[PDB]
């Protein structure tokens, strides 16, 4: 049930009840998750988007996102909407025209306008590599080999209460888990394996907010892959994975015919597992139909550590070993305030004309682009440093990064940096008071990138600020197809701008 890389993707409302709750929401495919997009290395990928939105109380406009692919001169097809392109209109379609060089791995699309993927448009994006390095650690990788992990919510995203706390109603692992409240015994997903075989599972978090504490009661769990990074096997027993993340790993089908639970504890809302909230089961083949048995631990004796995982190829780090030992090295002074985020004391409110357009009709440097202050230039060629030191409330915060992958030079609750051989990925937990989580990446990819809390609350509150990569090449870089060119006068006629 893997469509693509060519293919159509229809956008539409539906109720849906993943929890045992009715509510409308907005799909691709008919379903939450959406159906996954794939292909292999280096394909061709056409998805064409046809927005058949009519609830208004979920917007009835769509940009979609394909999270984790660097659009190498395709910088129109990245999806954030008023950074890259003007949404999709209703009744409308638009092709996704785009190639995935040198990327092979985990990733997933999703909304990017406003909160609506909250709303449910949100689905896996697998990247086959038929030459890949770990095949040998695995028997089996296909579509039941991938687990999502998402937060659901019974009130519709626009229709937060402004001022209350935003708490999530579920966690649905694979689409399906219970209510944190009136909790009723709907269905849980179901994993099966084999007893012997050993599966890549391809773990994505699709949040909106929580990060989650997941498990596999009796299993453990060899990591292989960061957010489309091949690593280094590192064992653990429990994975903390925030917003917007994903792992590889594999899972040895090793432990005696039976059903163990899979557990996503997230940082807010249900603690625990009363009623099977927060659950899925890992059924063996032959196994009785029945809710597992098994406990957690106490205490995990190998959680996931940030520091341990290492690219499985030397990737090294660009730039000199010490802080600032780049060509523009950069700290951002990241706040909260009075309902608002800012990045170097303006908070992101997204602008009428998008980035890209505002360049390539001669915006040539970034004091000139909108929104004022929230649009930084990048040198070419160039190695770029960037301190986001945490402490401002509602975090850990996962920042992610549109166009590029970053070595992870230092990680959250440790001071110490590591300029030779930390992992490379595209979201980042910045941890907790004092830390000072820093990324590092070269500029060879020109157009303007988002970077932004993968926390999609803390995004509609302004927590976020466009790279504009190369100025001066973006336009030779990206050229742009009529379809693109069509969509900001479109939507600029049916929104009476
Ligand atoms: C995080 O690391 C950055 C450097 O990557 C630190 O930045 C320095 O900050 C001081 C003032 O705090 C300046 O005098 C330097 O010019 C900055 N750059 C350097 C030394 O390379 C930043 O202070 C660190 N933040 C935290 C909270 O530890
Ligand atoms: C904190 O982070 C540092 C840097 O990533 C970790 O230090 C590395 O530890 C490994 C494993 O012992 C050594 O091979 C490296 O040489 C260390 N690198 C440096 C620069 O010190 C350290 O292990 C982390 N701390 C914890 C508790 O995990
Ligand atoms: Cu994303
Ligand atoms: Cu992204
Ligand atoms: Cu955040
Ligand atoms: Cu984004
Ligand atoms: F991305």
């Amino acid at each position: 049930a893997q469509i693509g890389p060519v293919t159509d993707l229809h956008i539409t409302n539906a109720n849906i009840s993943p929890d045992g709750f009715s509510r409308p929401a907005v799909l691709a495919g008919g379903t939450f998750p959406g159906p996954t997009i794939a292909g292999n290395t280096g394909d061709n990928f056409q998805i064409t988007v046809f927005n058949d939105l009519t609830d208004p109380s979920m917007l009835t406009d769509t940009s979609i996102h394909w999270h984790g692919l660097f659009q190498k001169g395709t910088n129109w097809a990245d999806g954030p909407a008023f950074v890259t392109q003007c949404p999709i209109i209703t009744g409308q379609s638009f092709d996704y025209n785009f190639n995935v060089p040198g990327q092979a791995g985990t990733f997933w699309y999703h909304s990017h306008l406003s909160t609506q993927y909250c709303d449910g448009l949100r689905g896996p994006f697998v990247v086959y590599d038929p030459n890949d390095p770990n095949a040998s650690l695995y028997d089996v990788d296909d579509d039941t080999t991938i687990i999502t992990l998402a937060d659901w919510y019974h009130t519709l995203a626009q229709q937060e209460p402004i001022g209350a706390a935003i708490t999530a109603d579920a966690t649905l692992i694979n689409g399906l888990g219970r209510s944190f409240t009136n909790t009723t015994a709907s269905p849980l997903s179901v994993i099966t394996v084999q007893s012997g075989k050993r599966y890549r599972m391809r773990l994505v978090s699709i949040s909106c907010d929580p990060n989650y504490l997941f498990s596999i009661d009796g299993h453990d769990m060899t990591i292989i892959e960061v957010d489309g990074v091949n690593s280094q096997q590192l064992t653990v027993d429990q994975i903390q994975i925030f917003a917007a993340q994903r792992y590889s790993f594999v899972l040895n089908a090793n432990q005696p015919v039976g059903n163990y639970w899979i557990r996503a504890q997230p940082n807010s809302g249900g603690q625990g597992f009363d009623g099977g909230i927060n659950s899925a089961i890992l059924r063996y083949e032959g196994a009785t139909v029945e809710d597992p048995t098994t406990t957690a631990p106490t205490t995990f004796s190998n959680p996931l550590v940030e520091t341990d995982l290492h690219p499985l190829a030397d990737l090294g780090v660009p730039g000199q070993p010490f802080r600032g030992g780049a060509d523009d090295p950069l700290v951002l002074n990241l706040a909260f305030a009075n309902g608002r985020f800012s990045i170097d004391g303006v908070s992101f409110v997204p602008p009428t004309v998008p980035v890209l357009l505002q360049i390539l009709s001669g915006a040539q440097n970034a004091q000139d682009l909108l929104p004022a202050g929230s649009v930084i230039s990048l040198p070419s060629n160039s190695v770029i440093e960037v301190a986001l030191p945490a402490g401002a409330a509602g975090g850990p915060h996962p920042f992610h990064l549109h166009g590029h992958n970053f070595a992870v030079v230092q990680s959250a609750n440790n001071a110490t940096p590591n300029y030779v051989n930390p992992i490379w990925r595209d979201t980042v937990s910045i941890g907790g008071t004092g830390d000072n989580v820093t990324i590092r990446f070269t500029t060879n990819n020109p157009g303007p990138w988002f970077l932004h809390c993968h926390i999609d609350w803390h995004l509609e509150a302004g927590f976020a600020i466009v790279f504009a990569e190369d100025i001066p090449d973006t336009a030779s870089a990206n050229p742009v197809p009529q379809a693109w060119s069509d969509l900001c006068p479109a939507y600029d006629q049916a929104h009476n701008i």
